[PDB]
C-alpha cells in the first residue's frame, strides 16, 4: 500500500520491541521459577506460599515484555505517522 | 508480487521477532526445567506440586516468545503497510 | 501521513527505550524473586516479611522499565517534533 | 525466477529465524536434560516421573525454535510479497 | 512541524538515556534485593534493619536511572536546540 | 548460469542457517551427555535408564539444527526464487 | 532553534554520558548493598557500622554517574559551542 | 574461471558453514569427553558403559558440524547457481 | 555559536571520557565496599581499620574517573582548538 | 596472476575456515585432556582406559577443524571458480 | 579557532585514552582493595602490613591510567601537530 | 612488486589464520597443562603417565594452529592466484 | 600546524596503545595484589617474602603497559613520518 | 618507499598476527603457571617434575604466538608481493 | 615529511600490536603471580622454588608482548615500506 522510510522503520521497530524485550524477562522468569521448584522439593508444605510469591513475580516480569508488545501493536495498528 | 523497502524490512523483522524472541525464554525454560527434574529426584513425593508450578512457569516464558510470533504473523499475514 | 528522518527515528527510538529498558530489570527481578522463594522455603513463617520486601523491590525495578515506556508513549502519542 | 531486495531479504530472514532461534532452546534443552540424567542416577526409581517432566519441558523449548521454522517456511513456500 | 538532524538525534538520544540507563541499576537492584530477602529468611528479627538499608540502597540506584529519565524529558519537553 | 543479489544471499543464508544453528544444540548436547556419563559412573545399574533419556534429549536438540539444515537444503536444491 | 552537526552530537553525547555512566555504578552499588544487608542479617548489632560504611560507599559510586549528569547538563544548558 | 558476486559469496559461505559450525560441537564434545574420563577414573569398571554412551554422544555432536561441511561441499562442488 | 567537526567531536569526547571512565571504577568500588561491609559484620571491632583502608581505596578508584572528568571539562571550558 | 573479487574472497575464506574452525575444538580438547590427566593422578591404574577414551575424543574434535582445513585446501588448490 | 581532521581526532583520542585506560585499573583496584579489607577483618593485627602492600599495589594500578592521562594532556596542551 | 585486491587480502588472511587460530588451542593447552601439574603435585608417582597423556594432548591442540600456519604459508609462499 | 591522515591516525594510535594496553595489566595486577594481601592476612610472618614476589610481578605487568606508553610517546614526540 | 593497498594491509596484518596471536597463549600460560606454583607449594618435593612438565607446556603455548611472529616478520622483511 | 595510506596504517598497526598484545599476557601474569603469593603464604619454606618457577613463567608471558613491541618498533624505526 505505502512504503517509505517510516513504514520500514516501523516494522523493524515492532520486532525489536518484542524480540529484545523478551531477553531479560525470559531469563529472569527461569531463574525465579527454578528457585521455586527447588524450594518446593525442599519444603512441599510451603508450596502454597511459594507459588503465590512466584506468580506475583512472574507477573511483574511478564509485564516488562508486554510493554514492548504494546509498542509493537501501536506501531502496527495505531501508527501515529503512517 | 511487490518488492519495496518495507516488504524487505517486514520479512527481516518477522525473523528477528521470533529468532531473538526465543533466546531468553529458551534459556529460562531450561533453567527452570533443570531445577524441576532435580527436585523430583530429591523428593519424588512432591512431583505433582513441582510439575504444576513448572507448567505455570513454562507458560509465562512461552508467552514471551509467542508475542514475537504474533508480531511476525501480523507482518506476514496482516501487514498494515504492504 | 508524514514520513521523514524524525518520524522514522522516533519509531526506532520508542522500541529501543522499552526493548533495552527491560533487560536489566527483567534479570534483576528474577534474581530477587528467586532468592525470595528460596527464603520462603527455608523459613515459611517469614513469608509475610519476605513478600513485602520483595514487592517493594519489584516495584523499584519495574519503574526503571516504565520510564522507557513513558518515553516510548511520548514519542508515539505526544511527539514534540513530528 | 525472481530477484529483488525482498527475495534476498527473505532468504536471509529464513536462515536467521531458524539459526538464531535455536540458540536459547538448544542451550536450555541441554541444561534440563543434564539435570534429568543426573537425577535418574541419583534416584533411578524416579525415572518415570523425571522423564515425563523432562519431555514436557523439551516440547516447550522445541516449540520456540519451531516458531522460527514456521516463519522460515512461510518465507520460502508461502511468501506474501514475492 | 519540524524534522532535521537534531530532532532525529534528540528522539534516539532520549531512548538511549533511559534504555541504557536502566541496565546497571536494574541488575544492581536485583542483587541487593535478593540478598535482602535471603537475609530476612535467615534472621527475621532483623527485617526492619534490613528493609531500611535496602530502601536507602534502592533509592541510590533508582536515582542513576532517573538522571537518564531527566535528560530524556529535557530532550522531549524542554529541548534547548529544536 | 546465474548470479544476482538473491543467489548471493541464498548461499550466505544457507551457511548461516547450519553454522549458527549448531551453536546452542552443540553446547547443549555436550552438557547433557557429560551429565549422563557422570551419572553412569555414579550409578552403573541405571545406565539403561540414563542412556534412554539421553537419547531422547539428543534427538530433540539435534532436530533444532536439522531445521537449519532443511532451510539450507531448500535454498540450495529447491530455491523458490532463483 | 538551531540544528547542525554539533547540536545533534550534543544531544547524543548527553544521553551517552548518563546512560553509559550509570552501568558500573549501578552494578557496584548493588554488590555493596547486597553484602551490607547480608551482613546485617549475620550481625544485626553491627547495623550502624555497616550502614555508615555503605552510605559512604554509595556516595562515592553515585558521584561517578553524577559526573556524567554534569556533562549532560552542561551540554544541554550551558553549551560552550552551540 | 568466473568471478561474480555469487562465486565470491559462495566461498565465504563455505568457510562460514564449517568454521562457525565447529564452535558449539567442539566445546560440547570437550565437556562430554571430560566428564567421561573423570567418570572412568571414578569407576573404572563402568568404562564400557561410559565409552558407549560417550561415543553415541560424540556422533550426535559431530553430525552437527558435518551438516556445515555438507553445505560447504555443495557450494564448492555442486553449486546450484554458479 | 560555532559548529564544525571539532566542536562535534569535542562534545562526544567529553561524554565518552566520563561515561566510559566510570565503568571500571564503579564496579571496583562496589567490589571493595561489599567486602568491607562483610568484614565489619564479621569483626565489628575492626571497623575503624576497615573503614580507613576502604576510604583510601575508594579515593584511588574515584580519581580514575575524575581524570575522565578533567578531560571532559577541558574540552568544554578550556578547549585548545575550538 | 589473476585478481578479482573471487580470488580475494577465496583467500579470506580459507583463513576464516581454519582460524575460526580451531576455536571450539581447541577449547574442547583442553577441557577433555585436563580431566584426563586429573583422572590419571586420581587413579593411575586407569591410565589405559582413560587414555583410550581421551584419544577417541581428541580425534572427534580434531576432525572438526580438519573440515575447515579441507575447505581451505579446496579453496586454494582445487578452486571451482578461479 | 582551528578545526580539521587532526583536531577532531585529538579530542576523541584524549577521551579514549583516559576513558578506556580506567577500565582495567578500576576493576583491579577493587579486587585488591576487597581482599585487603577482608584480610583486615580476618586478622586485624596485620592491618599495617596489609595496608602497606595494598598502597603499593594501588600505586602501580593507578599509574596505568595516569599514562592515559598523560597522553590526553599532551594531545590537549602540548599537541605536536595542531 | 604487485599490489591488487588479492595480494592485500592474502596478507590479511595469513595473519587471521595464525592469529585467530591460536586462541582456542592457546587457552586449551593452558587448561590441560594446569591440570597436569596439579596432578603431578597430587601424585608424583604418576608423573610419567601424566606427562605422556599431556604430550599427546598438546600435540593435538598444537596441530590445530599449525593448520592455520599452513594456510598462511601457502598464501605467502605458494599463492595460487597472485 | 599540519593536518593529514597520518597525524590524525597518529593521535588515535597513541591513545589506543596506552588505553587498550592498560586493560590486561590493570586486571592482572589486581588479581595478584588481592592474593598477596590475602596471603599476608593468612601468614603475617611471610610478609617480606610475599611483598618481594608481588613487587617483581607488578613490575613485569607494569612494563606491558609501558611498551604502549613508549609507542604513544614516539608517535607524539619522535614521529617518523609527520 | 612504496605505498599501496598491499603495503598498508601488510603492516596491519603484521600487528594483528602477533597482537591477536598472544591472547590465548598469554591466558593459557598464566593458567598453567599458576597451577604449577600452587602445586609446588603443596608438594615442594615434586618441584623438579612440575617444572619440567610446565616448561614443556610453556614451549608449546609460546610456539603458537611465534607462528604469528613468523608471519609478521615475513610480511615486514620477506614480503612476497610488495 | 610523509603522509599516505601506509604511514597511517603503520602508526595504527604499531599501537594495535602492543595494545592488543598486552591483554592475554597481562591477565595471565596476574593469575600466575596471584597463585605464587598464595603458595608462599601457604608454604613459606618453598618460596625459593615458587619464585624461580614464577620468574620463568613471567618471562615466557612477557615475551609474547615483546613480540608485539618488536613489530611496533620495526614499524616506527625500521619501516620497510615508508
Ligand atoms: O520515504 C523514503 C523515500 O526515500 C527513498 O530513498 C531511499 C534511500 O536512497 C535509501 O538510502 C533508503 O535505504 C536506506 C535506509 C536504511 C533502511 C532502514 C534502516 C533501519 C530502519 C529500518 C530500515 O531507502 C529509501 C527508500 O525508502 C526514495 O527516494 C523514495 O522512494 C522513498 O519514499
Ligand atoms: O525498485 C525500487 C523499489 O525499492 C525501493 O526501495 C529501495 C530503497 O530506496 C533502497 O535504498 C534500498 O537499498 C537499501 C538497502 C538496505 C537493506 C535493508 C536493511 C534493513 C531493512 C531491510 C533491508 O533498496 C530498495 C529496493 O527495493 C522502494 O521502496 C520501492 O517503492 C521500489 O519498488
Ligand atoms: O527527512 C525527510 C526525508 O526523508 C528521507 O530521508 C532519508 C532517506 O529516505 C533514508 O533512505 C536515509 O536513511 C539513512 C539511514 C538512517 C535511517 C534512520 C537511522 C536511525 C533510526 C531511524 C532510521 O536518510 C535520509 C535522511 O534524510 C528522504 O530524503 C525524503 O524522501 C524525505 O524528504
Ligand atoms: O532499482 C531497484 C534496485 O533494487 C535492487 O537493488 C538493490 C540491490 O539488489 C542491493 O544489493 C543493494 O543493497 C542491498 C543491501 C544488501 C542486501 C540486503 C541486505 C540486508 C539483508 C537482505 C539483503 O541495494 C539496491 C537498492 O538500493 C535490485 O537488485 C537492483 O537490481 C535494482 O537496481
Ligand atoms: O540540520 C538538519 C539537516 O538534516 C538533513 O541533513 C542530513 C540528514 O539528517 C540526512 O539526510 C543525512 O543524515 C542521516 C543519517 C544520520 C541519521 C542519524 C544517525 C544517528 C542520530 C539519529 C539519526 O545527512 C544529511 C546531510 O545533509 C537535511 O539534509 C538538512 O536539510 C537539514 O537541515
Ligand atoms: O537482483 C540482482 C541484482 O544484483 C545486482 O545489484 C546489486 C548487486 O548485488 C551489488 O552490485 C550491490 O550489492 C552488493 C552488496 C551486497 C552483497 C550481499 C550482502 C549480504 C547478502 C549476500 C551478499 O548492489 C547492487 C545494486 O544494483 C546487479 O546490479 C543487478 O543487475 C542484479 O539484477
Ligand atoms: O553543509 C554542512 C552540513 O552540516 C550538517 O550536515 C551533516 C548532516 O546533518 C549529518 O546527518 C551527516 O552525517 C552526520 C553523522 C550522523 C549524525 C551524527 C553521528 C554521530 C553522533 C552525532 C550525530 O553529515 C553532514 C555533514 O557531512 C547539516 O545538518 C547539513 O544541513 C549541512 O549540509
Ligand atoms: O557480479 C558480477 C560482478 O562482480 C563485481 O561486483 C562486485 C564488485 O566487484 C565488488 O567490489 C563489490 O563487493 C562489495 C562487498 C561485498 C562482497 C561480498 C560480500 C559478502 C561475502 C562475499 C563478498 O560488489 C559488487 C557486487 O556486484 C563487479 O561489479 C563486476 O566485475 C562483475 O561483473
Ligand atoms: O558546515 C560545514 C561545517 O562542518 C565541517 O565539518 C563537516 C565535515 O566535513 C563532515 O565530514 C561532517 O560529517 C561527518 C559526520 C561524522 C560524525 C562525527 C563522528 C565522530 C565525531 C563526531 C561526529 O560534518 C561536518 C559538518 O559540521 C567543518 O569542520 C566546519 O568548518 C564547517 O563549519
Ligand atoms: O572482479 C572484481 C572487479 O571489480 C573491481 O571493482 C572493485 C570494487 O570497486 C571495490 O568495491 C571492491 O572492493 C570492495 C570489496 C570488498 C573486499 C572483499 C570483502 C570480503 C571478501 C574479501 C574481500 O574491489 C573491486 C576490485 O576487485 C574492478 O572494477 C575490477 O578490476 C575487478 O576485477
Ligand atoms: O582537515 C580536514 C579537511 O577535510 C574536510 O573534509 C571532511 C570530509 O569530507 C569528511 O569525510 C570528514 O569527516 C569524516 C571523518 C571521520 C571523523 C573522525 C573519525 C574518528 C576520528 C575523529 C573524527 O571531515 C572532513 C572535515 O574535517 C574539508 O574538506 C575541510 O574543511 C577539512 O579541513
Ligand atoms: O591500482 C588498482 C589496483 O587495485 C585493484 O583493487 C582495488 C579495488 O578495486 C578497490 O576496491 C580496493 O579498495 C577496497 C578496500 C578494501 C580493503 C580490503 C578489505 C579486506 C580485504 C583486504 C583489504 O583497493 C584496491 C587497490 O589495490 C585491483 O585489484 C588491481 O588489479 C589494481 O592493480
Ligand atoms: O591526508 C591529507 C588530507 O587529509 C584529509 O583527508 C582525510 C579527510 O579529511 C577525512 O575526512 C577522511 O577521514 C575518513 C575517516 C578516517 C579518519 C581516520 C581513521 C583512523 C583513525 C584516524 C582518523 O579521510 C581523508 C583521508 O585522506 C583531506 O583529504 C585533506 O584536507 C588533506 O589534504
Ligand atoms: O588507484 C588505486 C588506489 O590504490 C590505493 O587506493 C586505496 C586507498 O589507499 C585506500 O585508503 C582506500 O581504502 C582502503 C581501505 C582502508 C585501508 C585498508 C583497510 C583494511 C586493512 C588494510 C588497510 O581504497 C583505495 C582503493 O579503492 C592507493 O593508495 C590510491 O592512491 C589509489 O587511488
Ligand atoms: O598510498 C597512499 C595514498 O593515500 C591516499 O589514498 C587514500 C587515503 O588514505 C584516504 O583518502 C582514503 O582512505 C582513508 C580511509 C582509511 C584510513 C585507514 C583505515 C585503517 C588504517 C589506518 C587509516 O582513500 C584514499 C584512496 O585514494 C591518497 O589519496 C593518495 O594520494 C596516497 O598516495
Amino acid at each position: 500500500m505505502e512504503s517509505n522510510l517510516t513504514t520500514a522503520a516501523s516494522v523493524i521497530a515492532a520486532a525489536l520491541a518484542v524480540g529484545i524485550g523478551s531477553i531479560g524477562p525470559g531469563l529472569g522468569q527461569g531463574q525465579a521459577a527454578g528457585q521455586a521448584v527447588e524450594g518446593i522439593a525442599r519444603q512441599p508444605e510451603a508450596e502454597g506460599k511459594i507459588r503465590g510469591t512466584l506468580l506475583l513475580s512472574l507477573a511483574f516480569m511478564e509485564a516488562l515484555t508486554i510493554y514492548g508488545l504494546v509498542v509493537a501493536l501501536v506501531l502496527l495498528f495505531a501508527n501515529p505517522f503512517v
